[PDB]
Formats: structure tokens, C-alpha cells, sequence
């Protein structure tokens, strides 16, 4: 039996599962009224890619397609898989993978290099690129469809028929007309239709403990606001998870966030079978912890073991 | 300690030099320039080397604040990616993560504000914009902890304030561009020699040439199909980073196999100072199913002979 094992990464050396940024904190909510069931960053601790959890760290909230038409200035594109396969919406997927797996307007770039080329130019294609926004709550955000609409500020310098390629770069506003809430899926099939082949909902079952997230904040094109998204586990430990496909003993993993330098424990948490962490903590906010410490394997134990409190 | 691979396929891995996925493995035995860049450097046995840092968040990143204006101008202020300030004394080339070549990079940056307004809600203001940084110009000068970058945008863009870079494409690739890829910065200006370098990479073996893992990259606009390649793809830097495993000797034999068929498609040589080379005499993709990998095979030397391409 391949022994389980965790990278040893800082959270300085982590990044978030759920959007393209390095991981910021660790960080608790005990008194969160929302069901949390983010799709990406999603992975069992014997390996297994759920919702829709790819490898690649450039995949994350991002989109490869064809512009189709012209529909601010409003653009309908056709969506792909991320490897330029047809999307089939047969497959046992919410959506691509790569997906936002969350509520909100999505800023980003949109680029393009044209398939056809000029002989003039030796034979090279033209390109351009714009900012862009993907409203993730609207009803034309319907990747399991294979089509998404996005704006542009700018008015025409679009090209249809085309590759196109969204690069996530953070969120365009967080005001109340904006509809950013990390735990609201989008509906992946427009608002009618039901949600298929999710990751499952995660959450404490045992007095006392609260889910752990790695947090990170995400950029704003404007306006107020220093929002956060909230992962189950760095992008780093689903790659790891994924390489190694160690077989889980019990349904539960202790680890231990140690300090390397005096060897101590800082504190220790449960490490769950379907790829999540729980403390036993009785407060809400940032971990303040040295910036040394990380993550260590212990020992398999079970749903009944109480861990000490934070 | 046994030496590993990951297994990944080429559509697993993504570019140690611009955060992109590998798009094809390729040579170009005619190279005239000489191959050193700084980002995807690492040792076989997990020794980071040039500005190479491990998260696929950091390469050609920047952080730090804007101190005045000056197309319009920005002057900016580089701390390290973490945020405490960078010390032109410690040994490595600019802070870890610099681009490692000469090019209009486009991106964005964006700010988020150290004050907050009551009147607000007790939040933060925030911006971000097209920007682009030409890393040729005598005004980029990371090593002294000073850039430049310019933007579309006229005047929203504020000083003192924390400010963040997400390199996205190029801007250009035309003459006056100055795109080289094996051309790299000078991190204190053209008058200072760059230290602390990553060695340069080359074949020591007639024959053979060195094998990329090769991106293409994104264009502001204008004419092109630029590409971007790495020694070796950041997950291998980060798997090497974790096993430190010694190297046993200064070359190990790798085999591209097709785990279908459990053929070997060609056999590489891995140098220990982190980089491929294979016995062909061509520039051009490799063609290879999309289910391939490199595995570990031994160790040998640098005599050992490869199976043509
Ligand atoms: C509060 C304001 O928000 C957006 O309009 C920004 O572009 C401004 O620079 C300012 O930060
Ligand atoms: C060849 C041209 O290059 C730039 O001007 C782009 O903005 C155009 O869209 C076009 O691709």
C-alpha cells in the first residue's frame, strides 16, 4: 500500500485551486449559512478529479472557443474543452472543466490569433486582444451548453470565426448589482435547467469543528471591496493527490501544521476522504501562523477522534 | 532516495517561463543564440536556480507600488512576490519570477488600496488596466528594485498605492518590438553585467540538440505566431523541488513512452542541469500521441549514444 503523503509547501509556495492567485491565508467561518460545494479544487485524497477539476494551474476559470457573433458591446462564443476537443455534453461533467465554479462578473482578457494567414505578412496570422467580462449568473452562461456570451469595453475589434482564448485576471466589481457570491454555482445550463454530476457539498460533522480554507483575494477592475476566494485544497495538493493515488485507509487523515524550524505542531486538523480539512476552531477570520509552516501526513484516524482545539 | 518524473502528459504540464500551456515539444538545432534563461531553472536533484520560484502564479509577475506617472508612463517600486522588500544583496539576478526575456510583456495591473473610506463601507478602492512592460528598455532595472510599465489608460492609475502585475501576452512582435526569447534583460541596466545567472544549456554531444517544451503566446494585436519555450515544465520544477533526490550521475537516460502501448516513441537525455537534449537534426514539433511521457529510465554519461529521432 502506496503510504499517503502531502507536498511540503508554505502556504507562500501554495496556490488557489479556484482562481489563478497564490494562496494568502488560512482561514475559518464557523457561522456560514451557505452550502459549500465549489467545483474546482476538488479532489479525493486517493486522487480522483470531481466537479470540474483539471491539472493545469492556466486552466482555472478559463475558456478556449470560437467567437460566433456580435449580440456595453456583448459577444456569444462557443466553448470547447481546454485541450480544443468538441465539448460533449454527454460526458459525466457539470460543465468543461476549468469552468468558474462561482457566482459573479469574471474579468479577464480575451485574445485571439486567427487561424487563416497572410501571405503578405509570411504567412503569419493576425491577433488581438481586449479586456472582458463573463457574467457567470446570467442566462446566457451556459458552458454545459457549449456556449457562453461575454462583454467587451471595447466596441468592434472582435473577430468571429475565430480562436479565442479567456484569461482570467479577477473580478470586475463586487457591488449588489454584480451578484459576486463565492457558493452560488452558476446554473451551467441556464436557470431552467438542473445542475449535473457535482462534487458533493462538504461540511463539519462533528461538534466544534469548522472546514479550513486556503483564502486568497482576487483583484477588482474598480470600485470598493477586497474580495476573497476560498479553496478546500491548493491546486499543488490536488496535482500531488492525483500523481500519487495512495490509497485511503479510513475515511479520515490527521495531519499536523508544523513549524519546521523548532519542529513544534502548531495545530492539527482532519484531512477528509473527499478532499477537504476541518478544525476545531471557535472564531472566524485569518490563521496567524509563521509563515514556515506547513502541512504533515500523521496518521489515519476516523470520524470519532476530537482534535485540539485551535 | 529513487529519482522520479511526474506523469503528465504534455496536455498536463504548463511553461516554467510564461504561465501558458504546453502546446508540442520541439527542436531547433540552428539556434544561434545562446540558451539561458532564468525561469524553469532547477537542478535534478531540486535546486532552483536564476529567478525561478515555484508557483505557476509568479512567472513574470510583478508586485510592489507606483510612485509616479511620467502612451502614458508609470514608475514602479519591485518588492519580491511575497511582499517584503527586495534586497539587491541576496544572490540571484532580480527578484524571483522576473521575465527572463527581451519583449513588449502585456498584462494587467491592478491596485487595491492600504486605506479605507468609512463613508465606502470601510473598503478599499481598486483599478486595474492594460499594461505592457518592455524589459529591453534602460528604464527596467528589477535588480534595483525599479520598473517601468505604460498604459492605454490616461491617468487611473494611483501612487503609494500596493499594486499587482498579470503578465497576459505580448503587446507585439514587429521589428520595434524587440521580441528574442534567448535575448535576456539586463536586471540593473545594459551597463551592468546580470549575476548570479543560471548557466548557459547546450548539446556537448555531436548530433544532438536541445528538446523544448514549447508555447504559444498571446498577442495585443498585430501580426504573429510567437512562442515561448521552457527547459522543462514548471510541474517538473516543483516535482524536483519536493523529492530533492541525489543525482547519481550528470546524465540520465529518459524514455517518451506510450503507456497504451508500452512502447518507447524516443529516447532523451536529462543533464543535471535541468534540461533535454535528443539525437535530431531538425527544427520542428515532435509528433507524438497525446497519451505520452518522459519516465525515468538510468543513470549514464555523457558519452552515451541516443536512438536517432
Ligand atoms: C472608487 C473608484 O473605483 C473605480 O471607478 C476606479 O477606476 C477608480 O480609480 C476608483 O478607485
Ligand atoms: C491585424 C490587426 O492587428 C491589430 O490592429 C488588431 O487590433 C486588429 O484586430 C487586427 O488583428
Amino acid at each position: 500500500s502506496k503510504p499517503f503523503t502531502l507536498p511540503i509547501l508554505t502556504l507562500g509556495e501554495l496556490t488557489n485551486s479556484r482562481f489563478p492567485l497564490p494562496i494568502d491565508v488560512l482561514y475559518t467561518n464557523p457561522n456560514e449559512s451557505a452550502i459549500v460545494q465549489c467545483q474546482n479544487g476538488r479532489c479525493t485524497l486517493d486522487g480522483e478529479l470531481q466537479g470540474t477539476t483539471q491539472l493545469l494551474p492556466t486552466g482555472i476559470c478559463a475558456f478556449r472557443g470560437k467567437v460566433t457573433q456580435q449580440v456595453g458591446t456583448h459577444w456569444n462564443m462557443t466553448v470547447t474543452n481546454l485541450n480544443g476537443t468538441p465539448f460533449d455534453p454527454t460526458e459525466d461533467v457539470p460543465a468543461p472543466l476549468g469552468t468558474p465554479d462561482f457566482s459573479g462578473q469574471i474579468y479577464g482578457v480575451i485574445s485571439q490569433r486567427n487561424t487563416n494567414t497572410v501571405p503578405g505578412e509570411g504567412n503569419l496570422p493576425a491577433n488581438r486582444a481586449h479586456e472582458a467580462v463573463i457574467a457567470t449568473y446570467s442566462p446566457k452562461f451556459t458552458p454545459k451548453l457549449g456556449n457562453i456570451q461575454f462583454s467587451t469595453w471595447e466596441t468592434q475589434d472582435v473577430s468571429s470565426g475565430q480562436p479565442t482564448k479567456f484569461t482570467p485576471v479577477g473580478l470586475a466589481s463586487v457591488d449588489a448589482n454584480s451578484h459576486f457570491d463565492q457558493w452560488t454555482l452558476p446554473s451551467y445550463s441556464g436557470a431552467l435547467t438542473l445542475n449535473m454530476n457535482l462534487a458533493p457539498s462538504v461540511a463539519p460533522v462533528f461538534p466544534g469543528e469548522c472546514l479550513l480554507f486556503f483564502r486568497s483575494f482576487i483583484p477588482l477592475k474598480g470600485g470598493y471591496g477586497n474580495p476573497a476566494i476560498d479553496c478546500l485544497m491548493p491546486q499543488e495538493w490536488v496535482q500531488h493527490l492525483y500523481q500519487e493515488s495512495a490509497p485511503s485507509l479510513s475515511d479520515v487523515a490527521l495531519v499536523r501544521y508544523v513549524n519546521p524550524e523548532t519542529g513544534r505542531t502548531l495545530f492539527e486538523a482532519k484531512l477528509h476522504r473527499n478532499g477537504f480539512l476541518t478544525v476545531a476552531r471557535n472564531s472566524a477570520g485569518p490563521v496567524v501562523a509563521p509563515t514556515n509552516g506547513y502541512f504533515r501526513f500523521d496518521s489515519w484516524v476516523n470520524q470519532f477522534y476530537t482534535l485540539a482545539p485551535m
